[PDB]
């Protein structure tokens, strides 16, 4: 038929429902061609398959608003055949719209509210949205491209994409840029193993997609339904939601960096971590008593590796319940953690979201209290819902509900009063449930069994979780679990700011869009493979462009053995994770770093000595995370979007605009090759901290880098000044060390950084002004500082090294403040100038050469 010659690439699919034969396929209206080799669609929409038609277009001050009228039903049950359109032209870089019933009142997510570069433009029949940049005229949005589906539990909308490349769509074990060959991409929170093709523990409906040339833009579907998102090779995409509303987001960029500030705008940005935070943390299911985790300290003091948080998983409960502890290997719990904070140490331990049920009545508050209350989430008949964990039988807590926001604030506190832990470890809350749905199973109705499930590992929404139709203040289950985690992460940010009255430290499990602006994520349970070393570093980038900055793996891995040559390499890859976390599996052999050979130990130890020096330069990336929306671990096209060669490496990092981190991911290996962008690149082995070439002058390239077992290539991109700090085994002691800077100077001797500083864990730091920010400047010879903001935190910072890269030649004479130095060495074969000054970050200083 004249219809049915639909080029391949851009058929989408009539029977996403099921299986179908060419008979129903047409009885559908869809037109049957088998491909000739999920996969391209035997049954496809024509173009003149039935969608809705846009009516009463009207222009108000917002922007645009629409009736949309459904004539003809789908094959899904429940069509909404009247709709509303609303269109926002929210700020020149943010165009919003909705799709809704008139009639009712659908579920939405809840969520704060925050020439233009997009114009907007409308189909008439089919309906589509349309939506251009203006400055050339590139197709962004095109919904007309298949029918916009509106069914009680089926929501489709689909797009044209800009190009091939696309990423987002957490949480997945993935490349950064997904594959368009027919992908269905699964956002349903489960507690699974990172493998690929699986829903994960985490859904962030996000992507940003390259357009060619370098710009890009992002859009955001405001929706926590269970979700397929379909790719395909025209390219194009499809939402697939089971129930919500359309509420889309479009963000202009141009540029990727500004693309991710934009939705972070919406979303959140990232909070500021304390700086402790980003010390090295360690821990293991296993360290079974007090005396073994102090062993543990001891161990890495006795052996000169730095160790900001001790942690404990499950081992310190008393029957693997939360806000208890045992009374034998942990009777001393308390003195543990005293013990800890007088050495300058912090403290973190497992929480899990669902409470032991079981227990006589009275003798365990957490529960009776919670029962008292209502804090938990409810079934049919009014009760709790009673699942399976680690406790055994156990109640799931309903963190929609404010009075059980007030019971687990009161949980934290009263713990805390016990015991100071320092933040909250928030495990299982996807949620996990080691039975299917209840003890009780489920009942029988379309939440539990809906007319389209998504891809989910197990093929139900009810696979390791709770009953979808149970009951949360807010709606159902069915709605509602997308957010379990994100939920719990809110409560828990608000619990340890009331108990503690400093900066709250939260890792989760579980996340979705909008997390990081409580908390941080680690990746879950990763292999001790070199597989999971190498896909750790995609998706360490992709939570960045998410806005969950303070993100990592379990350094050397999670299950099984690892070996010494990969923890050697996890762990010199892992010191570049702005959450930097060793954490093994309870019957695995031991990987702390004093473990090892001592060679081996060399290695890790230098890894965490270069992540120590550069702790100021990290908290000042995390600061511009919080109050700019910038990424702190980047990929090399946020930075360099213009050069293509970038758009598919994922086997580097950037932190910030200006170090290049090339790790080695294979075993076996004494060399890497890594991507060059256009520019000079300094080898930073060349600063001295307490043939390999000094500089790659790079015309956007691969280069071939020597890396033999005790290094890492770390490269530092010319034009940039970075912050360093004297060491320590703790934050506590290298925050009192003094400073100096790395100068990377450009061909014309520029260069140009910053610093931030604060008292690393007060709260409403920028409110109340209680922070140093110092502007570094090289040019024509001279080392200056701008003083932006000096305040009492900040002014005794010391500086008393300057080195200087790109020094072509020796100098006669180096100055600090006119007065010729005490000390400066000059390398001719490096180009580096090595000053000491004694100088201070906080008063007007300049330093000289020639
Ligand atoms: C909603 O959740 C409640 C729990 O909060 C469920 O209560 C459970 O109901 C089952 C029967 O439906 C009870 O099983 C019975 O146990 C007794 C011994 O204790 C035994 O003699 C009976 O033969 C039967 O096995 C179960 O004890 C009870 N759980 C608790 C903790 O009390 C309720 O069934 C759930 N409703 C739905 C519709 O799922
Ligand atoms: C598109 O809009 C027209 C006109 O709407 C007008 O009347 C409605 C009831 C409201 O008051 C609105 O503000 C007015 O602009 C709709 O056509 C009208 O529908 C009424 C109810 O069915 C009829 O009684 C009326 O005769 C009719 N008016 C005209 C001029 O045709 C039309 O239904 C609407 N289309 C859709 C899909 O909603
Ligand atoms: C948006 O997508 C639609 C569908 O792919 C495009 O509309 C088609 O345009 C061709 C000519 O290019 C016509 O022959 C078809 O009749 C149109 N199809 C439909 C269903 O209307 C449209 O061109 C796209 N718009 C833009 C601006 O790219
Ligand atoms: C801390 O280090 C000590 C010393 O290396 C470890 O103690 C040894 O443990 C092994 C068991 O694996 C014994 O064979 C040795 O005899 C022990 N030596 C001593 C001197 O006690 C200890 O296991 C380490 N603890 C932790 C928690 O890592
Ligand atoms: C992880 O290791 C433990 C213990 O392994 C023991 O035997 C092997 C062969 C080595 O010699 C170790 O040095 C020794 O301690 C195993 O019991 C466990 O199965 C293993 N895990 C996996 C996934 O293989
Ligand atoms: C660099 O400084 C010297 C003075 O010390 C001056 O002669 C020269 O013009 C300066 N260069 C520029 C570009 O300003
Ligand atoms: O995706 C291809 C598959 O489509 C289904 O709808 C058909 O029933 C199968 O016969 C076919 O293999
Ligand atoms: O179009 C019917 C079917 O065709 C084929 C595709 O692999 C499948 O995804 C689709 O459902
Ligand atoms: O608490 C026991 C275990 O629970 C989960 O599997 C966590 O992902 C893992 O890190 C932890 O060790």
């Amino acid at each position: 038929p004249t219809q049915c010659d639909v080029p391949p690439n851009s058929r989408f699919d009539c029977a996403p429902d099921k299986a179908i034969t060419q008979e129903q396929c047409e009885a559908r209206g869809c037109c049957y061609i088998p491909a000739k080799q999920m996969g391209q669609p035997w049954c496809f929409f024509p173009p003149s398959y039935p969608s809705y038609k846009l009516e009463n277009l009207s222009s108000s001050e917002m922007g645009y608003t629409a009736t949309l009228t459904r004539t003809t039903p789908t094959f899904f049950p429940k069509d909404i055949l009247t709709l509303r359109l609303d269109v926002m032209m929210e700020t020149e870089n943010r165009l919003h719209f909705t799709i809704k019933d008139p009639a009712n009142r659908r579920y939405e997510v809840p969520l704060e509210t925050p020439s233009p570069l997009y114009s907007v433009e409308f189909s008439e029949e089919p309906f589509g949205v349309i939506v251009h940049r203006q400055l050339d005229g590139r197709v962004l949005l095109n919904t007309t491209v298949a029918p916009l589906f509106f069914a009680d539990q089926f929501l489709q909308l689909s797009t044209s994409l800009p190009s091939q490349y696309i990423t987002g769509l957490a949480e997945h074990l993935s490349p950064l840029m997904l594959s368009t060959s027919w992908t269905r991409i699964t956002l349903w929170n489960r507690d699974l193993a990172p493998t690929p093709g699986a829903n994960l523990y985490g859904s962030h409906p996000f992507y940003l997609a390259l357009e060619d040339g370098g710009s890009a833009h992002g859009v955001f579907l405001l929706n926590s339904n269970a979700m397929d998102v379909v790719l395909q090779p025209s390219p194009a995409l499809s939402w697939r939601s089971t129930g919500g509303i359309l509420d889309v987001y479009i963000f202009l960029g141009p540029e990727p960096k500004s693309v991710v500030q934009q939705y972070l705008d919406v979303v959140g940005y990232p909070f500021m971590p304390p700086y402790w935070g980003l010390g090295f943390h360690l821990c293991r299911w296993g360290y079974s008593s007090t005396a073994i985790t102090r062993q543990v300290v001891e161990n890495m003091t006795r052996a000169h590796f730095p160790l900001d948080v001790q942690w404990n998983d499950l081992d310190y409960m008393d029957s693997r319940r939360d806000f208890t502890f045992n009374k034998d290997g942990f009777r001393d719990f308390p003195a543990m953690v005293q013990e800890l904070h007088q050495g300058g140490r912090r403290y973190m331990m497992i929480v899990d979201p669902a409470i032991s049920s079981s227990g006589p009545a009275g003798s365990y508050r957490p529960y009776d209290e919670g029962l008292r209350r209502g804090v938990f989430i409810t079934n049919e008949t009014g009760q709790p819902l009673i699942g399976k964990v680690w406790p055994g039988s156990t109640a799931f807590p309903d963190f929609t509900n404010p009075t059980a926001l007030a019971w687990w604030e009161d949980m934290v506190a009263e713990f805390h009063d016990q015991v100071p832990f320092d933040g909250m470890w928030i495990d299982m809350n996807e949620p996990s449930n080691f039975i299917r749905g209840s003890e009780d199973g489920c009942p029988n109705n379309e939440l539990e069994n809906p007319p389209y499930v998504p891809g989910v590992v197990g093929g139900t929404l009810q696979a390791a979780t709770i009953c979808a139709s149970s009951h949360q203040f807010l709606s159902t289950h069915y709605n509602l679990h997308n957010l379990y985690g994100l939920t719990e992460a809110i409560a828990s940010h608000r619990a340890l700011v009331k108990a503690r009255g400093t900066r709250p430290f939260v890792i989760s499990r579980s996340t979705f869009a909008g997390h990081g602006r409580y908390a941080g994520h680690w990746t879950g349970d990763v292999w001790s493979s070199w597989e999971q070393l190498a896909s750790s570093v995609p998706e360490i980038l992709q939570f960045n462009l998410l806005g969950v900055p303070l993100v990592g793996a379990d350094v050397c891995g999670f299950l099984g053995n690892t070996s010494e040559e990969l923890c050697v390499r996890w762990t010199q890859l892992g010191a570049f994770y702005p959450f930097m976390r060793n954490h093994n599996s309870l019957l695995s052999l031991p990987q702390e770093p004093y473990s090892f050979s001592e060679p081996a130990q060399q290695a890790m130890r230098k890894a965490l000595t270069l992540r120590y020096a550069l702790l100021p330069h990290l908290y000042t990336l995390f600061h511009q995370a919080h109050v700019a929306g910038e990424t702190v671990a980047r990929p090399l096209f946020l930075e360099f979007p213009k050069d293509s060669s970038t758009w598919t490496v994922d086997h580097q990092l950037l932190w910030g605009e200006a170090l290049l981190i090339t790790p080695v991911l294979q075993a076996g290996k004494a060399e890497v090759t890594g991507y060059f962008p256009l520019g000079t690149w300094y080898d930073l082995q060349t600063v001295p901290i307490e043939p390999r070439e000094p500089a790659i002058h790079s015309e956007g390239q691969w280069v071939t880098l020597p890396a033999p077992l005790d290094t890492i290539n770390v490269h530092l991109r010319a034009g940039y000044i970075i912050p360093l700090q004297g060491p320590g085994l703790t934050t506590t002691e290298s925050r009192q060390q003094p400073m100096a800077l790395a100068v990377a100077l450009t061909k014309g001797g520029e260069a140009r950084g910053e610093l931030f500083w604060d008292d690393g864990e007060s709260l409403e730091v920028l409110e109340r002004g209680a922070y140093t920010q110092v502007i570094f400047l090289a040019r024509n010879n001279t080392i200056v500082n701008e003083l932006v903001r000096v305040t009492s935190e900040g002014a005794g910072l010391q500086l008393q090294k300057v080195t200087v890269l790109g020094v072509a030649t020796a100098p006669q004479q180096v100055l600090s403040n006119g007065v010729p130095v005490s000390n400066f060495t000059y390398s001719p074969d490096t180009k580096v100038l090595d000053i000491c000054v004694s100088l201070l970050m906080g008063e007007q200083f300049l330093v000289s050469w020639c």
